[PDB]
């Protein structure tokens, strides 16, 4: 019934209670387990009704002001609107509770031991594309503060029945182009390509670099999407230099401070926000070892090898590793160099063993998706390795959407 | 496409689906309500019937007389010895299909390529503890073959109805004494103190090293288990030393060649070997990263930063992960160096997408447990990393099964 947690290194166990308050399926079955896949294989009234009365429930215990005379008056008002016109709104204080707890919600989140310290923004009075990037630009410039990274969210208006969703077609608010070049190799970021290209045929004038800031693409309901050019000097950005390895700096690799996914969908008490990007701060390992080693990205590891004077002939020689290590030592180093906030796959793993204890106590339980957050490097020298993690889906809940176009 | 889990490889883009699994016929610990996919741990003749005739279903198959007259003879013999005596016999070449396809099976083990190379020990014929030691040592001697080790498993008689198991009581044939401290510390392998003891009230004088080879508790059915001490001469080690770091010999350290899972249960077709001690070789991380960086093992990862005068006062120096890489490189060095089999864990992972490819080919799918796949340290460096991949138990397997005690 409620799954045994056991922690290998220090033979603890916990029972995650929380679980049993999953309401949505997550891919597997006792046939087979799919948790390392990727992605997942009008509404009616009760549904969303029940999904409404529930987080306003949520909203309420939050405040503790559970049973209350506030907490029947608002259930009544949802009640209300959803009857008379199959949806409702969130007022602002539930929008961030809300928000918050999709965080705190996030099984693939190793960052949420921050998840009480969210800047939620109301952009739900936004009606145009032009709204949207001043909104966006907002974030940005309060979420970066001169690098002392602080979390955000903005929300964008929630989607209606039978009327086009407010979306950012980008995946990430500050990203990469990708230019596919002649030979089929890539110029930039490959894993922006597409995006890359929707913003050209946009009218985008493309750069021709490795590390060019793309343009927003941004729209507003049933109307094709604009183009906004995000302020260079909205846009932190950190040269990459090793703290001992001289030629490191020549390599010109650099990344942007802020990581702010803008593809997700925000759900909050059966209510959908298609566009409601939000941003804390990197943990370097997404950018030294995903970000610049992953083969289908810069994969830079070869380079860094050479440089190294490594013997990339074989295998055996760690080379790889090796390399690694040091591109991630980098990224930290300039970080800090850069006085730009960055937590290191170490310091974040025992935050979120932290956050574990924090979450047994206080709910129960943890949703935790094992394979996102062990690092890419370095797995079982980080605790949550040792770690058993239950996963599951609990609302609020960020989630995937496809892509708008 | 299809109606089966849909596999994708993101480094790749290619995509799969896996129908093997529909041939699953036992459960995992996953529901849709919540991925189990981290947990390291979770006779009715008719029941036994079904699983045997599936088996021998199995075995025809591979055979390709499917339908024919002896397979058809096969299953009513089978029905029939299982009618009179409540279980039944594998004929030689049936255990040899069963034992590799159990290795086959293996979601966890990342060395399947080699899995049709099996040399299957017949030791159906044991009958004590004596001779379960001589076979023990025919097996080691074989496998290692001083140091081109070959993949072998030695298969003990099956679980009797009323009569004892056969059991070998170590976890695994080679493994080090782990002897506790008056200071609470551990000296040796902390993982096998409980063993260490139990060889110690079992007669076994204890010495008082950090790599004493243990002996082997062996217990043939209903009696109690017998010490013996594997000669030296045929448990072949290898002294650790650094290829570059001319101190890291100095640590002293030094591992066994053979990693050989004795305590497993091999079950084909509703019979169980509980004794069927199975090795092959090591993949590097193995003794590198968990064995000797495990904080709960040998946790010399400290030691070795020191040695090599890292900052091991700030996580953000990497000195874990550095060390981590060192203390792997120096693994696969000395085995090489000592001319001991050893697969590092960049060409263990792509040896096993080429076993993807062809288990695709071949059935349609392969069961891997992604977070025992993917190794220790430098995860999204190999390929197996950004390879989705299903979990689920097929049958013959290798299972966990109680200690003896
Ligand atoms: C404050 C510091 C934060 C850090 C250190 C952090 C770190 C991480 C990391 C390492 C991942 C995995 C990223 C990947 O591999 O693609 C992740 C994923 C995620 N985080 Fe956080 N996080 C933080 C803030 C936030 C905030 C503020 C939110 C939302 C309000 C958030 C929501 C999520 C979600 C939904 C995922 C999954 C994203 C996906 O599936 O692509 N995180 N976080
Ligand atoms: C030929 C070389 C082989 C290599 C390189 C290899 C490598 C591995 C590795 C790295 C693991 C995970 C070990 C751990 O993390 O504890 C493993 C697990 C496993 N291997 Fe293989 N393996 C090989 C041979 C075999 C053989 C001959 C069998 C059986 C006939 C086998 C059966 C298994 C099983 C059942 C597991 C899971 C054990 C457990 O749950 O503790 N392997 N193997
Ligand atoms: N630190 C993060 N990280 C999440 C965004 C950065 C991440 N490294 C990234 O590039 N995400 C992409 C690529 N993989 C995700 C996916 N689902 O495919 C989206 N978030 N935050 O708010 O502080
Ligand atoms: N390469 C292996 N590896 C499996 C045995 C060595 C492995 N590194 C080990 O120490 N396994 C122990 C500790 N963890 C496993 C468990 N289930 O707890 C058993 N086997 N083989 O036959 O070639
Ligand atoms: C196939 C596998 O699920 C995939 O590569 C996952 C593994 N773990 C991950 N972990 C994090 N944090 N981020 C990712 O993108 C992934 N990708
Ligand atoms: C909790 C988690 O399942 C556990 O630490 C697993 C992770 N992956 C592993 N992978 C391998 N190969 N071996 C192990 O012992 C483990 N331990
Ligand atoms: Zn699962």
């Amino acid at each position: 019934k409620f799954p045994r947690v056991k922690n290998w290194e220090l033979g603890s166990i916990t029972y995650d209670t929380l679980c049993a308050q999953s309401q949505q399926d997550g891919p597997c079955t006792p046939r087979r387990c799919l948790g390392s896949l990727m992605l997942p294989r009008p509404p009616p009234a009760e549904q969303l009704l029940s999904q409404a009365r529930d987080f306003i429930n949520q909203y309420y215990s939050s405040i503790k002001r559970s049973g209350s005379q506030a907490h029947e008056e608002r259930l009544q008002e949802v009640e209300a609107e959803v009857a008379s016109t199959g949806t409702y709104h969130l007022r602002e204080s539930e929008l961030v509770f809300g928000a918050k707890q999709a965080w705190r919600n996030a099984p693939r989140c190793v960052g949420r031991i921050q998840w009480g310290k969210l800047q939620v923004f109301d952009a739900r009075d936004c009606s145009s594309a032009q709204e949207m990037f001043t909104y966006i630009c907002n974030h940005i410039k309060y979420a970066t503060n001169r690098g002392n990274l602080r979390s955000a969210i903005t929300v964008f208006p929630q989607r209606a029945p039978g009327r086009g969703d407010f979306r950012i077609w980008n995946s990430q608010l500050v990203r990469y182009a990708g230019y596919r070049q002649q030979d089929g190799s890539v110029r930039g970021d490959p894993a922006n390509v597409e995006i890359t290209e929707l913003c050209i045929q946009h009218g985008w004038t493309p750069g021709n670099g490795r590390f060019d800031v793309l343009p927003l693409l941004l729209q507003a309901p049933d109307e094709a999407p604009e183009l906004f050019v995000l302020p260079p000097e909205l846009v932190l950005e950190v040269p990459l230099e090793h703290p001992t390895l001289e030629w490191f700096a020549a390599l010109g690799l650099r990344w942007y401070a802020l990581p702010a996914v803008s593809n997700m969908l925000l759900e909050i008490g059966g209510l959908e926000f298609s566009a409601a990007p939000f941003s804390g701060w990197y943990m370097s390992t997404e950018i030294g070892t995903r970000d610049l080693c992953d083969p289908h990205r810069y994969n830079i590891l070869e380079d860094v090898a050479v440089c190294m004077d490594l013997d990339t002939r074989t295998t055996s020689s760690l080379w790889k590793d090796k390399a690694a290590v040091e591109i991630n030592l980098a990224v930290l180093h300039s970080f800090q160099l850069a006085k730009v906030t960055i937590v290191d796959h170490h310091a974040a793993t025992v935050s979120f063993m932290k956050h574990l204890d924090n979450e047994q106590k206080a709910r129960g339980g943890c949703p935790a998706d094992w394979a996102w957050i062990v690092p890419p490097i370095s797995g079982s020298l980080t605790p949550v390795f040792h770690q058993e993690m239950v996963n599951y889906i609990l609302s609020p809940a960020f989630r995937y959407q496809p892509d708008p176009w």
